[PDB]
DNA sequence: GCGCGTACGTGCGTTTAAGCGGTGCTAGAGCTGTCTACGACCAATTGAGCGGCCTTCGGCACCGGGATTCTGATGGGCGGCCGCGTAT
């Protein structure tokens, strides 16, 4: 058939964890999706740029680290690092 | 439109610090050179994800049955009708 995927099963549980049995219209669900495919090339293309600046080809997770840093406002910014940080490094942990 | 008020432009003198070209020093960019770790690629197996399809309980707002309260015809008894009516 055909495919058209999206995001929908990401956002419903986020959703379920921040008000369980709390409600959402299938109109904002779609501009969630339009929300998050939008925020995604807005972070990895600028990583790309980045990568071929200052003379290497690959992307890793320092790039975005920096890209994130400068693309947010003080406070979101911090917390959303720390929160980043953290989630590679217990992954790394496990192995 | 008009009129009042005052603040901001234009000037001079005083004053303060940029810009100039002079030297010295070393830090940090840029180059360079070797290793090797991590990502692309090709393979084969496996279940997360998408289309397709129809689920069940709880909450908003309309509802249900039974005792109880208020309105209506009924009725004997004390009074009043003054006006037609029979008896001597």
């Amino acid at each position: 058939k055909t495919r058209k995927e999206s995001y929908a099963i990401y956002v419903y549980k986020v959703l379920k964890q921040v008000h369980p049995d709390t409600g959402i219209s299938s109109k904002a669900m779609s501009i969630m999706n339009s929300f998050v495919n939008d925020v995604f090339e807005r972070i990895a293309g600028e990583a790309s740029r980045l990568a071929h600046y200052n003379k290497r080809s690959t992307i890793t997770s320092r790039e975005i680290q920096t890209a994130v840093r400068l693309l947010l406002p003080g406070e979101l910014a911090k917390h959303a690092v720390s929160e980043g940080t953290k989630a590679v490094t217990k992954y790394t942990s496990a192995k």
